[PDB]
């Protein structure tokens, strides 16, 4: 009610999807390792872990900073469930830490199940289950495949105009749909965040090519920005925008935090994923 | 004795382009048309023969009831499993075979027998054979098996002994590993294959090279030789204005000859021939 | 008139991303595509037609055989390749050639066919023509040369034509410095460009942003158009229901009005458009 | 036979990777400089350089000593031989001078193609060669790149290992493995020597980020002391640290040292390698 319909995870996917073919939409290690970073940033989201208070982490990156688990019950995400469960048989692990075991570019046997796997269909699954997604046959020569049509176009379409908002308006003003109400915490926290983790995963791009480039390239540009002023806790809410663009995002996104308050911990654990996400050429 | 590839397989390949991917959709033309190759494989391997009653003659070859003559296993799954259910039943017609097992016709009391799962299961045939070879290919919402082509020569000897046939004005058939020359009824063999790849539409793919009027006399040597070998006996007086196989005769007859006593072998893969003209 | 980029260029342009243009998605689709387009271009230029034999009107446009009719080098390093092999061959059909320069067939005397550094010779092109600059990035054990976009207007125009086919109520296409409308068959390269791209599966990526149902509308318009032309002679009697590029068929019939007798030139192209059709297989 | 399979600079370079595939690090001067240094701590411990054995060094600080060539025989490893060759065939100069030379930090007239280039690459080559990373083709959009992913993973965690076994644990238990056996002769120094020339290097950090923030903080301070200790001649194993961590040190490196005798010569020039790795800003 106040938790929207689809997890980052799956709005980060649906960025990534063509219309047409859908099964021949690009998938690299990128989009994988992005995913990673949503499914912490959503656990933040949904109050089940914050940054572990401890004043010493102050002087250490954001992304190395260890995290711990206020509430472990289930959420139904069966992505977010299972990381939760790793997380609460263990020692308290930094951001970047969690993100690399969860994706496996770690290597210490050791923690070799830490890693999720089935994550694309599981994703997909939901996105089925939820009915952004149908699920049609395709007969080639040697096998049938499973492919998953999109079966509501109007739920990406609302992602997409959410990010429009945010990267050409002059002029933020976000719309509500049944799968993203006016009545979800964090609203733009969220709009911040899929923007971001597409940026990383590398399909933000996507949804801008039709517009002439002046604004495309404004808008990388905007995202960009926005990575900058997030990426680093308390967020900095001071430096206006010389591009014109969302003139109003610092208004809003204070208000948004004004009035949900005594979240800094796992506010603080977003600007950390959002660091990652800044980092991922490096793969 | 036998080959290694059954003439299901082979229809198959011939359906595949030379590396990854195909040339036909799988269309249920094709897949009706291998039921006929399990049919005729199975009497080329003397499993069954046409019913020897007198009074078949009264109707159409592919009219004509096979009786089990051998039950013993193939080693071929799909083979096999047809022998499984022929075993345990009336002696049925060319006709009704190939309609029930690709569940064409309709019957409430026969315990539904089409052979589910053929496509996908000559292709691990194909790949235990080292023609195929299998693939991971990571897409955007899963994984998937692939098989592109392992060995290319299969296929080029395939497609050489078809135009040994149906270009070629003197048939010298070549022979490998997978088609040895001691493959009892290899010239039968390769007409089952010219006539049910045709029936299967993917006959002309191996002709899309060929000069323009050597394709037109290939596909009507085709349904030349498709009509000398559906009746029974077979017509191997009647020779040809076209300029190609122009010995095929004398070759099957030396080739019959030379294999004597299975006549009633030899008249249900005539009357399957009908059912490929027929379709 | 030859316009600036090859349809090949064209064709990977419009995968390209605006940033980190090296991490663009890249397969077998896109490639073999780019095959069709050097003989459409081939084509285009003159330089090959059908094999003028009567006998070929029972086969499909695809299985064809086409004819070098002038092998004088053409200036793209890609062309004047292929050029050569066909120079010094008999006829061999559409999708034999197209197959053969792919690498996509195991012939025993023609493995040396297959066009190798495509990429590498497009993006020299692109750079040698201004569209690309080139820039070195550095990773930790490593340099690699990147060629970022320099003049971001190429792709942009390339993107407004085909919108102008696949959105606008009536098409009207604009000219600039790379595609003057001084250039031959116009139309005929942006029916190519649309077909081309839709083959390489990059036709969706400009139509992103577009409210859904457009979107929509444009794929199916492509796919209209993608018939309309894999057949010769082209039909341009029968008219569309989408309401969309409406005067395509005026407009193209106009274009080949003027400009006649190159019947067995354009032949070759619907032949190549038959391939872009069966390119899922 | 009593040398081990990968030089510090390797190890060095290691700990500048991410454990499958990525970087942790972009390159620069400073990971650069170190390597050099690496390269002296290693012709030192090979016995193929010792200090000028003279009194009027005892006037001068450790690093700008002269050294002197003991023996000039291949090593195998292509940058030690190079610099080995620059070494033979000049007059004693500074080691600290010659970390300079060999990193084109100074300028010499009569020595202007004295600095090692192609470093990285020479560097990888040899990590593939020696199985420690293995060499995947990429195909990016406009060409291909070879890249060299870690192959044996094992081998970068023997050295985080050892690392931590000296920065973290009370006590220290150096592990050994296929690439560092424990009858490789000054066990300890190397692993010294390595988080050292990791520090300058400022790859060090890397291995750490992992841990609690206590044990982040000690391990620095421990390396800076180790450093601080090592970076004087002859070494005081008598300070006694108050961190709790690596508190076996000193009676291992004196047992260490009191079983290889008679290399002072060469244990001095480490030290002054040591001095220029904590003089970097």
């Amino acid at each position: 009610i106040n938790i929207p319909t689809l997890t980052l995870m799956e709005e980060v996917l649906l960025m990534g999807l063509r219309d047409r073919e859908g099964y021949l939409s690009f998938w690299n290690d990128s989009i994988s390792y992005a995913l990673r970073g949503c499914i912490i940033i959503e656990l933040a989201l949904r109050g089940k872990i914050r940054i572990l208070d401890d004043s010493a982490r102050k002087r250490f990156d954001l992304s190395e900073r260890l995290i711990e688990v206020i509430d472990s019950s289930k959420t139904g995400e069966v992505l977010l469930d299972e990381t939760l469960q790793l997380m609460k048989n263990d020692e308290p692990l930094s951001i970047s830490n969690w993100i690399d075991l969860l994706s496996g570019e770690t290597w210490n046997l050791l923690k070799i199940n830490y890693q999720l796997k089935q994550v694309r269909e599981r994703l997909a699954k939901g996105l089925v289950d939820k009915g952004v997604l149908r699920t049609e046959m395709k007969n080639f020569f040697l096998f049938d495949m499973a492919t998953h049509p999109i079966a509501d176009a109007s739920c990406k379409e609302a992602i997409k105009r959410r990010v429009l908002s945010v990267l050409v308006s002059r002029n933020m003003e976000l719309s509500y749909n049944e799968y993203f109400p006016e009545t979800t915490s964090f609203k733009i926290i969220r709009t911040l965040a899929l923007i971001c983790g597409s940026y990383g995963a590398n399909v933000l791009e996507n949804v801008l090519t039709t517009l002439e480039y002046e604004k495309r390239d404004k808008a990388i540009s905007r995202a960009e920005e926005i990575m900058a002023q997030f990426s680093q806790y308390p967020f900095d809410l001071e430096k206006e925008t010389e591009l014109g663009v969302s003139v109003n995002l610092n208004k809003e996104v204070k208000e948004e935090i004004e009035n949900n308050p005594g979240h800094d911990l796992q506010l603080e654990v977003i600007a950390g994923v959002f660091e990652v996400f800044s980092r991922m050429d490096m793969l």
